């Protein structure tokens, strides 16, 4: 969208991001806590975790929490154990941005790695949806939860090259499709598609592409924004294209 | 698919057929072999296999070999060896038909058991492109190698209930597009949504639900064999209802 929001967007809202320590997540974190939200940062790394939450501190006053989880290892138990945690300290979820996410290889299907291939399932599909079984509970404390996947233009047309994480980002649009149904009246259940954006992961899938042409994350957000705040309230089962 | 093939469609034909003693996947067999095809029956359980060959061999006057595969413990190793072992009796496959898979928990999303999400997930996504990979060079010997997946209608829109099928069955679809793009003018890719059939799988789904409302696996196979024989050559990248509105 060409989203131009009320800079207290997202005040008084409590949303949890994943991958929040690098890339897209470490964006939509900051962006989000810029807009009013209180925010919760879920990675795999301390250290990074801590810096992002000090940087957020700095450009807002406020002190976001957060914890470890690695989806590519977590159990289900794992997982309930952390909403656990999240619930002793906070009285609801808002919303989950899922932005955690495993490229793996991309090659053609003869020469994709099984290992990666599962290891990208784990992450992209499993794990993501254990965790969010995990966290249904707080969101339907929120006035209006809004649950937010990652998906990608192979989550909707499969292509060449593409592979695991394909196959992982149409199972990601199923998944977003079964819960929109079951959660009808209560949630917002939704995909991002951030498109083609300068990260790490983008220069993994074309390591002889110019980095210089892509859009920053900072770019895409509009549609991150857009999702959690209330003029999405009425949106629920559809995925997005965060430029096309 | 209203379909009347020539009944020596499959002559000459060697189609290996996965999940064999199941309902859908023994008539597949029994169906491709009354058309011709040298049909090789896959299972985890041997003693089934080793039934619906010999009830094809009765009915036919042909009898399917048989191997052995778990799809929820092997490994990708187990898939070559099988290959391997199909390499020494055969010289190609004409077509795969991957019929194996799991159901697991029909029940919302919260309900779903995490341990049986990642036990379909690995059966019906993971495990059936591992196999796959282990086929390409096999299938690749055939004219024109025909590769099918079964998918379901909740692998083209999510319904409430149906949690890691779903999911599995969305998985499915992507991993059949990306196979028939890689593989355009050199395989035939596609899958194959059998609907509501009378089959344990669909009892466990619906377990109140009156079976006589529904078509048997005899009834839904024109669109199972219109895919493995020729008419089907210039098709790929498709999913099909065996059983249109």
């Amino acid at each position: 969208m060409h989203y131009q929001p009320k800079q207290d967007l997202l005040n008084d809202r409590i949303i949890l991001v994943t991958g929040a320590s690098d890339g897209i997540g470490r964006e939509a974190a900051m962006t989000y806590a810029r807009y009013g939200a209180t925010v919760i940062l879920l990675g795999r790394n301390e250290e990074k975790l801590r810096q992002v939450a000090s940087h957020i501190n700095e450009e807002t006053g406020r002190q976001p929490q957060w914890f470890i989880l690695d989806l590519l290892t977590c159990t289900s138990e794992n997982c309930q154990q952390l909403a656990q945690r999240i619930a002793v300290n906070y009285p609801r979820l808002d919303g989950v941005l899922h932005n955690a996410g495993l490229l793996g290889d991309v090659c053609p299907m003869s020469e994709q790695n099984p290992q990666v291939w599962q290891d990208v399932m784990q992450v992209n599909v499993n794990a993501t949806f254990m965790l969010t079984q995990a966290l249904l509970p707080l969101l339907l404390k929120s006035d209006a939860g809004s649950l937010v996947f990652t998906s990608s233009s192979v989550g909707r047309q499969g292509r060449a090259n593409w592979g695991a994480y394909a196959a992982s980002k149409f199972a990601t649009e199923g998944m977003m499709q079964v819960l929109a149904d079951e959660y009808q009246q209560r949630l917002r259940v939704n995909c991002i598609n951030p498109g083609g954006t300068r990260t790490a992961m983008r220069a993994s899938a074309f390591p002889t592409e110019d980095p210089q042409k892509l859009k920053t994350p900072a770019d895409i957000m509009p549609l991150y924004l857009w999702l959690m705040g209330d003029d999405s309230r009425r949106k629920t089962g559809m995925t997005f294209d965060a430029q096309p």
